[PDB]
């Protein structure tokens, strides 16, 4: 026993840090083109994104987070509060501290969590098959050497690239609109045909021309 251990049922009206942990967990589930708010409130958009993870893990879908919706929760963290199929050092191909960002490690850390958190939920979307992830976080210098832009969502940890893996980078860069990605850049926009960029983050920029988005 670990990561974070909930002591009671939350519905709408919840409020309190057991009520932020449980948008990080769902936060993968906002609905398409929408963005859940981490701000520890449990209202209609944290009920709506935690009947959708009921859902698609096949428990009872009432928007009340129970004890058999925090034993899936269980199922799915890991030790260090990552989700079990995603890992800090994957997301951070970098540097080992997570320093040199636009932001603190620790925001640049809690940032990357969510990501990950998405990630899962769109794993187990398209099939429970490996999602690769070539690159996360970035600190100034690593997005210079990439020849990365001055804006970039990577120094602030809520973007990953992703692979093509046995998905296809179309397939990927589609289901990312139904996960919370606000940002998702992919085939036919410069400079993303070989990977598709995904992140979080205010400010909804999705194109990926040869994939119809
Ligand atoms: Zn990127």
């Amino acid at each position: 026993d670990g990561c974070y251990t909930w002591s009671g049922t939350l519905s709408e009206g919840s409020s309190g840090e057991a009520v932020r942990q449980l948008q990080i967990r769902v936060a993968g589930y906002p609905g398409t083109g929408a963005q859940l708010a981490i701000d520890g409130q449990f209202g209609p958009a944290t009920k709506a994104a935690v009947q959708r993870f009921q859902s698609a893990y096949g428990l009872a879908a009432d928007g009340i987070a129970g004890p058999a919706t925090f034993n899936k929760i269980y199922q799915l963290q890991d030790d260090d509060c990552t989700p079990v199929n995603f890992t800090y050092a994957e997301l951070n191909r970098c540097n080992s501290d997570w320093s040199g960002g636009k932001v603190s490690a620790a925001t640049a850390r809690a940032n990357a969590l969510v990501t990950m958190w998405k990630l899962q939920a769109m794993r187990h979307a398209m099939g429970d098959k490996p999602i690769t992830v070539n690159g996360g976080f970035r600190s100034v210098t690593c997005n210079s050497n990439v020849g990365g832009a001055s804006n970039s969502r990577h120094m602030y940890g809520h973007a990953a690239d992703l692979g093509a893996g046995s998905q296809g980078f179309c397939a990927l860069a589609q289901a990312a609109r139904n996960h919370g990605f606000t940002e998702i850049l992919g085939p036919g926009y410069p400079g993303h045909n070989d990977h598709t960029h995904v992140a979080g983050g205010d400010g909804r920029f999705w194109s990926a021309p040869s994939c119809g988005i």
